[PDB]
Parts: structure tokens; sequence; C-alpha cells
């Protein structure tokens, strides 16, 4: 084995550099060091709020990239475009990392190798695929079997449960996955409070933060994905007022631009995965914020080749 090893059992910059030109060029990290990265990462996420809570300086920015989806070529497209994470260059990624595309061992141990290297400025939130049951139909848990075992894949599933999955930014941007709740009242410290570690609920505010969507008209209706809800601008505007919240900031829906702001500007959606599945012709974005100005600053970009290799090649 001549791949990427850690130094002294740790993650270090030079070996995310080797880690991904190992990947880019289609090699595989020996399964004693991805190991290692799981183990580590799953404890340094096991301390973690449910809900980050991020202040930026009004020197500061971060980026802000929504589903990934095993898209590791377009991954190194972001970090090329927008820089590598650093201490000065932080990112959040808003779930769903994994499944669908067929470089999601790629992605996901570039992410946690990450995490490990910059834990404080290098974010982490769960998606719905996140998760077993998603994992064992849509790429990943035949993606980890192949690579390594199923016991890898275990351990996958474990550090899973430990992603928070929600981040506060300045105590006026939030940002979740899915979007907000079947039900109104749900306040911050609610998420706070939410016991993460475990598959989530069918029903209830964890379930609801990874799976829902926004929809144009007042109210709420039964989801379309027969689970969670769609909510209205007026959801968004109770849940904002009460919380003392800007906006929201989502995920976890294709939008042909990359992005789209809905609800009046409280409710935006960022997706970072470009012609999706190889098929959706869709461009993808990245969100800036800043300290001196949370208002989201879009920059869209668009798909880059990658091996021949078809999505869902492993579900
Ligand atoms: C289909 C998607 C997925 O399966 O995750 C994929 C395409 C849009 C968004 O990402 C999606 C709807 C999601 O629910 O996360
Ligand atoms: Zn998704
Ligand atoms: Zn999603």
């Amino acid at each position: 084995y001549s791949g990427p090893k850690l130094e002294d059992g740790k993650v270090t910059i030079s070996f995310m550099k080797e880690l991904m030109q190992w990947y880019k060029d289609q090699k595989k990290l020996h399964r004693k060091c991805a190991y290692q990265i799981l183990v580590q990462v799953k404890e340094v996420l096991s301390k973690l709020s449910t809900l980050v809570e991020t202040t930026l300086k009004e020197t500061e920015k971060i980026t802000v990239c929504g589903d990934t989806h095993g898209q590791f070529y377009d991954l190194l497209n972001i970090f090329e475009l927008n820089g590598l994470p650093s201490e000065t260059n932080p990112y959040i990624f808003n779930g769903d990392f994994v499944d669908r595309g067929s470089f999601s061992v790629e992605v996901i141990l570039t992410l946690f190798g990450f995490k490990l290297l910059y834990p404080d400025h290098f974010h982490l939130l769960r998606g719905n695929h996140e998760t077993d049951n998603m994992n064992q139909i849509y790429g990943f848990e035949g993606e980890v079997k192949a690579k390594y075992t199923a016991q890898m894949y275990e351990l996958f599933s474990e550090v899973f449960e430990w992603l928070p999955l929600a981040q506060c930014i300045n105590g006026k941007v939030l940002i979740m996955h899915g979007g907000l709740f079947s039900e109104d009242g749900v306040t911050l410290d609610d998420i706070r409070k939410i016991e993460r570690n475990r598959q989530p609920p069918d029903s209830g505010p964890m379930c609801d933060l990874l799976w829902s969507d926004p929809q144009p008209q007042n109210g709420r209706s039964i989801s379309k994905r027969g689970v969670s809800c769609q909510f209205g601008p007026d959801v968004t505007k109770a849940f904002l007022e009460e919380n003392n919240l800007d906006y929201i900031i989502r995920s976890h829906e294709v939008k042909a631009e990359g992005y789209e702001v809905a609800h009046g500007g409280r409710c935006v959606t960022v997706f970072s995965a470009p012609n999706y599945c190889d098929q959706m012709g869709n461009k993808a974005s990245y969100i800036h914020l800043q300290g001196s100005d949370l208002r989201p600053q879009f920059h869209q970009f668009t798909a880059v080749p990658h091996p021949n290799v078809k999505p869902m090649a492993y579900a």
C-alpha cells in the first residue's frame, strides 16, 4: 500500500491533499485509515449539540453547500472554485453527502477528513440520506460493501447518527437539510434538546428537519414524499418571529439554477450537485455569508467530467 497515511494517527493538510488526489485517480484509502477517520470523527461529532451555534465576526465569511450526493469530482470543483476549507475559509455542508452518486465513499471520507482537520470551521449537518433505510436502497450501503465490508458500513451508519441536525449562524440564520416543522411552536431550544443519535422517527421534529419542503401557499400539506409536510410562508414567518431569526437556508430539492429564494426571502434552497445523476442538467450553487452582512450571495457552478461509472451503480 503506497497511498495516503495519517501522521501520528491524525489528519493533516498534507494527508488531505494526498487523499483528494488518490481519490481523483480512483484509488482506495486503506481500510485501516478509513477506520481511524470514522472512529475519530464519531468522537468529535458525539460531543456536538444537535443545534450547532456559530458566531461569525464581522471580518469572517462562511460557505454553505447543499446536497452533493457522491459527486466527488464536483466536490473537488467546489474546492477549486472557492478554495480549500481552512480556519479562514469555513464550510457548512448541508446533508445528503452520499447515495445516488457513485463516488459516495470518496465524498464522505473527504468531508470527514476535513471535519477532523478543521473541527471548528468545517461543519456537517445530517441529511435524509445519512440514514440506514436510505443507504440500503440508494447506493451507499452497496458502495461501502463493494469497497470495504458490511462491517465498515455499520461503522458509517453509527457515525451518521451523531451528525448534528441544524446550525444557527449569529442567532440569525438557521440552516437544516429539509426544513421546518409539522407543528407550530418549535423553538431553537427544542432542537438543541433532540436526542439525535438514532435513525429518525417516522414523525416529529427530527423527521421534519431532515425531510420537509416549503410550498408557496399558506398552511401545511401532507408531503408527497410520504413523510413530514410541506410548509407555507406563514409557517416560516411564525417560526422566524418566535425564534428571532432572519431566514432559513435549507437544501433537499434539485433546482435548475442551483438555488431558490422562497417565502419572500425567508426560505432559501441551496443545491450543490450539478447535472444531478448525470441527467438533470441543472446548475448547482453555494452560498457565501459574511459576519458584517448575513444576506446570501449565490455562486453558481456547473458539472465537471468524471470517470465512467453510472449513478446508482451500487444501488
Ligand atoms: C432526490 C434527492 C434525494 O434523494 O436526496 C436528491 C435530488 C434532490 C434532493 O437531492 C432530494 C429530493 C433529497 O430528498 O435529498
Ligand atoms: Zn438529496
Ligand atoms: Zn434530502
